[PDB]
């Protein structure tokens, strides 16, 4: 018969659902960085890609497939239709609209809502029990949107939030101190971006509180002006975009780290965006980054960080701002 | 009194020469895909990037650095000046000229020669003992060019050659047979590109020769048209390019596999481009792909594959054409 | 409020179940080598250990647990009671008597069959959908036994078989040829023991057939005496046993290689113990190694190897021997 | 000619001095667990094993070699003679004599000193520039002994010290809090074993000080008796030994973590034993664990942990006791 039949004797036809499937939505520079990082970390037995640009999507899929000999992820699929995402444990959303020349923040956000109004229901239809990880900006608002639209419980809706901000901060800290970032601990929480909060009290190496050692740490009287470190962090995306036109590698690595905790049920703690209603005097339905325990069911727990008055007020202001935009959104 | 001094006591300041450093020249889609794959495989204790476009170059470096928390490569550097590449064990070249429409092969190769006359002597100045891995196309000729300009012994100048072609072949084979590419064995040799040779006699699973089971394999009488697999291999770059505009991931993965053998001294066998004078019947100084043993000295040995009359003729034809061009090059 | 409660706000409780649980029965030298290999390969989110020596069991569990900071497997349990193994995707059996210096694995049948009569029903009780991977000796005989007792379909009952014999063969081959064993291909089939069969016709590097190059290969008139390489494979366990009293590391690695194909659904080809009825005119329900495609459903396919008349006779000899033993077993 | 020569053409006949070599001295339970952990983390291009029991040594080497197909460490060698250890970057000492019943501290140590008088000079002879990592107990004293005998600068003599104590502590903390050990930070310092010191002020999750939330942490009036955690850490070794007769896996993993930072020049911070004269009122040549920065040159820096009065006196008391023994040793 066929060469395949002469070579191989089959015992079983009945295939099986993929058991550790991940989907990435949006195959732009960010989506694809998440994809490559996920593949090279062996987190999935099946990866699906979705996008609206069909030729691009197919080309990315094929380029990855051609690398299969060097990977341990035996099936890569893609498509415009969401049936290819069926039974994903985790669905990472990087799709969205880039802010345009002259466009306001409310209109920018609405355009992204209008995109999530199509994306989310489709994801939910095919993977009703997945965790949602939102990367698209503005991430805090869009994570809220996906939670609202999906109707998922809060543990299954997760925003990339200040995960990368924190990684950047630890890299900068590491360079200043001559220590690997892995051994430099420090947390950036709150609203992702300009209004994020560097938690000076938790910055440490080997458990040694930097703020205890240098009480001026984080202030203007800070002889070393560590404030600037948080400054470089907030301005990193812009600096990199000005140099290469976009960002990709760091976000991809940082998302892959989140995926690892989730897929392997590690219960590590990560700074990610989560519904914070009921904390720091916040009573609105808003998402902000706090250290969260990540595992098989998403965010099972969050760490209640002790904040100072100034630090609590900043999150409160962020929450207020976020809510004021959200009550204007049309679903 | 500085925070760093309060926190850390320095035992010594000394030495600090990288032990496992890799340089990538050219930070386009291919260079960066090589970079990310090499990082995620923990192959290097230092990565250097070089390019002539300084904006892009700086942005790519920073983007990778921001992901340092998630990597085990503590030092990433870049610059237009080759002093950043000093003491590299392995230098990977992806830079070169893009062919114009209506431009003769000889004309293009000449432009590349002129480019390499700048790049290669600078690489050699700073890492006189490195292995050179050439990825730029046309790879076989450009590997000859690098060998000529560098003055390196044959073992230390390696062309990526048919390495990715063979990986693509194994993927396609795997797809047809329902087996992982790791367990599908097949070799594409000779001149990288449209003139490459699929060695039917060597294709096997678990040491069972497909050609033996199926004597028409690869001929025009093949009812299953396995010849189309090689045709797909040859058309892959073009098909992917047409879809996404370039290729990156598969080449990056393949290059990292080669780097792995070299850096870890594995002595695995890969199909890569090497000085083939004296073998398979060729009398000129030309590089073509054959299976090569790769390790810490680059190519220390090569495998002598038995070819059919036709297969031998095709390699001989390529050598003729390549030499016809090389002999008219101006160094 | 407790410290934990001050520090951590819980979103939801209710334990979930492991997604990728592996059980190892027998925490002896082989069981623990399997355990550490599987842990360091990140194949499981839960590892369960079972043995009849309760203090040794607890101690091995604790020793592993103490290394958790350095692993990615968040839960490790043990117990004499099989409830600790509930919900396992893969159950690896390494319990029972091992052969002493100069003793045949075949001398272990009565002891180990009697042990399997208690083990197997318990495993099936708590993980009715697992794949069974048998390691205890003699492994081909015990795979048949595990199969008969369990009532599983044979795809889900796998003996570690000649995966290790082939690994040893390829190590010895690579040493002779100066090539990494990954690049040296050659298969040892049949009994994991004295009657195993080296398949000279399939041995190759880069698709180049050593038999075609060297027609005496494997015969008695072979001036290079390659048969001695297979003889060394046969005597391997005995040599190691005489030196250090037992074998552990290589089987540990071999088992983990098998577990990776199964757990990640790779569909790689390995020589494992399975029922070969219907091949080479064999009519009995005899188990022994041939190349198999391994995935999430265990053995989905067998590769039909083309044996020479002499190879096939040697394989049928092995089968006769093994069936002579298997057929006399009383269940 | 030979099959090898018919198959393979040679370009050059090597051979390089070892580039990333590690030696393990002593192939007992701890030695081999270090070895397998190092092999599975791909830290070395060459592994050497030394012991005085020749059959045992050879057998361990062979067992490992048989697993070569599954590893990326292409050369594994062993011998009683230290010439096999030449050009090691890192030499790990696990050799020693186990303490006899009713034997004084001094006499046990002196017995290990007699062993080191032979081992260390041999190591130094063949790898004059290596880093020494001392694992044999009592580790702080034997690290001093290796330091004095070797004549090395202090940066190149490292004791595993409280590395494993700290890993256990973090495993126990993770169990109490329902969080992965990776995200549970806490440091055990000073003398390894009975007199080690838990630094309560450094224990934290996500930079949130447990001592600050819970002032009674680690005190006698602690309602949650967190001191019992440190008590478990000290009793752990004894409990495991009592159960399985020895300990191996955890120390093995902890050592490979240190080797990783050293071989890869990561500059992470580990609690390891270092020459601490000049700290905490310590004025004698003694080794005690504090957080050290580990890289290609061994310990290049250490972190100055702020200790309480009692914490300080505990270290000082250990240093007095240690020197009390050291000043009596016959070298
Ligand atoms: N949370 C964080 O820390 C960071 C977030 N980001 C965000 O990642 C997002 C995307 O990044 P880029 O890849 O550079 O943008 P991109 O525009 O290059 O790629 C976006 C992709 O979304 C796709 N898309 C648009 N509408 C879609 C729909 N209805 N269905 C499916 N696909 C659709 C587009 O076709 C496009 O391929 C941005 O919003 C960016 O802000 C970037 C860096 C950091
Ligand atoms: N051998 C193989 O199997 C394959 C080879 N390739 C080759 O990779 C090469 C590059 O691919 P792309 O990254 O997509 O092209 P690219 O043009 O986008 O990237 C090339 C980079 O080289 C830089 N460059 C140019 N001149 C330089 C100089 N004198 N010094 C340093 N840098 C210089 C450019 O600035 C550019 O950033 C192409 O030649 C392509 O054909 C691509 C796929 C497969
Ligand atoms: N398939 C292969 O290539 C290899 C197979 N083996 C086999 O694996 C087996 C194990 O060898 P070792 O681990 O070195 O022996 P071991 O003596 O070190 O450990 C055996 C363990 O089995 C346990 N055990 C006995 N009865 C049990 C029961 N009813 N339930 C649960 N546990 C039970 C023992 O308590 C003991 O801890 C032997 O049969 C050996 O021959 C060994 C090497 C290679
Ligand atoms: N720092 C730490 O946290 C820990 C340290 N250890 C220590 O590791 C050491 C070893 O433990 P085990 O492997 O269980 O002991 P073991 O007795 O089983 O093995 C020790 C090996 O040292 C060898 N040896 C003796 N003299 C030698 C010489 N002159 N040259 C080369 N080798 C020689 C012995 O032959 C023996 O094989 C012990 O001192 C133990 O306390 C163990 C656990 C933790
Ligand atoms: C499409 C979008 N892609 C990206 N956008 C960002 C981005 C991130 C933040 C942020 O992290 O807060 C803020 C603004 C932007 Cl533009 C980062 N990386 C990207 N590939 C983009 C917008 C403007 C210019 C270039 C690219
Ligand atoms: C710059 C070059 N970059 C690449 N070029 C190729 C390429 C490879 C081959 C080949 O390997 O035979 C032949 C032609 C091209 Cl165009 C593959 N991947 C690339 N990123 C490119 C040229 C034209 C169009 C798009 C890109
Ligand atoms: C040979 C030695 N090997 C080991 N010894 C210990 C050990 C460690 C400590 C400690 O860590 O302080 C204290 C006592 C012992 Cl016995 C741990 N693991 C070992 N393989 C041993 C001595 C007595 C009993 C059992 C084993």
């Amino acid at each position: 018969a066929t060469l395949k039949d002469q070579l191989i004797y089959n015992l079983l036809k009945e295939e099986q659902t993929p058991q550790n499937k991940i989907t990435v939505v949006g195959v732009g520079a960010v989506g694809m960085a998440c994809a490559i990082s996920i593949l090279m970390k062996d987190l999935a037995d099946e990866l699906a890609l979705v996008d609206v640009i069909e030729d691009k999507l197919k080309g990315e899929m094929m380029d990855l497939q051609h690398g299969s000999l060097f990977l341990r992820t035996p099936k890569i699929v893609s498509g415009k239709d969401y049936n290819v995402t069926a039974n994903s444990k985790l669905v990472i959303i990087t799709a969205g609209a880039r802010q345009q020349e002259g466009e306001s923040r409310l209109n920018l956000v609405q355009r992204n809502v209008n995109i999530f109004k199509f994306i989310i229901p489709n994801v939910v239809k095919y993977s009703p029990n997945c965790k949602l990880l939102i990367v698209s900006n503005p991430v805090d608002i869009l994570t809220y949107v996906a939670w609202k639209i999906s109707g998922f419980p809060k543990n299954r809706v997760i925003g990339s939030g200040c995960n990368l901000d924190s990684a950047r901060f630890r890299y900068l800290m590491g360079e200043r101190l001559g220590v690997h970032p892995l051994s430099c601990h420090g947390w950036v929480l709150g609203e992702h971006g300009d209004s994020s909060v560097p938690v000076w009290s938790g910055m440490n190496v080997a458990g040694v509180s930097l703020k205890t050692l240098h009480p001026d740490l984080g202030t203007d009287k800070d002889k070393e002006q560590w404030k600037e470190v948080h400054k470089q962090v907030v301005e990193s995306a812009y600096e990199v975009i000005k140099l290469k036109g976009y960002t990709s590698w760091a976000i991809g690595l940082s998302v892959a780290d989140l995926a690892e905790s989730i897929m392997k049920n590690l219960r590590r703690v990560h700074p990610v965006s989560t519904m914070i209603k009921g904390l720091y005097g916040i009573k609105d339905d808003v998402f902000l980054s706090v250290p969260c325990i990540l595992g098989q069911n998403g965010i099972s727990d969050l760490v209640k960080v002790t904040l100072t008055s100034e630090e609590e007020a900043r999150l409160k202001k962020s929450a207020d701002t976020l809510w004021g935009i959200q009550k204007e959104l049309q679903f």
